DNA sequence: CCAGAACAGGGTGTTCTG
DNA sequence: CCAGAACACCCTGTTCTG
């Protein structure tokens, strides 16, 4: 009830439909509004926690998608 | 030969005793002075090529070390 | 030609405003 | 509360100077 589902830092609200911190929120929005042609250097399961979230934007974006994050979630909730 | 021995980008000279590119050179200096204790997010065997050298400072640093980089190139 | 400094770009993170 | 914007910092990479 308190921590980000993407990196396990302290959540700051339900953003794009999921509990996340502010840094995961803006990271997702940026990935979604632009390009997200990232490449993993490991095996697409990089551990995304508070520090290492910087290491692999590929895995970080994957873990946002897998958690259900989507921009329209707030509008959709109102329906 | 003229590719960087850490990330395989085009090398720019012999830096800290190893053929490397500029970004790796300064990455390595920054790593040593910073004492950041990088931690890998995978299995300590990340691929470090040009397109991915930013992804893992722990592995990039380790790879600098294994390549023989050292701040006193006599 | 190379180390370190200075300057620059890219990527990430926090506070503000609707 | 939570959206996007504006402001801010961190991390990486290139050109300058000793
Ligand atoms: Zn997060
Ligand atoms: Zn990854
Ligand atoms: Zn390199
Ligand atoms: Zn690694």
């Amino acid at each position: 009830s308190h921590m980000c589902l993407v990196c396990s830092d302290e959540a700051s609200g339900c953003h794009y439909g999921v509990l996340t911190c502010g840094s995961c929120k803006v990271f997702f929005k940026r990935a979604v509004e632009g390009q997200h042609n990232y490449l993993c250097a490991g095996r697409n399961d990089c551990i995304i926690d508070k520090i290492r979230r910087k290491n692999c934007p590929a895995c970080r974006y994957r873990k946002c998608l897998q958690a259900g994050m989507n921009l329209e979630a707030r509008k959709t909730k109102k329906k």
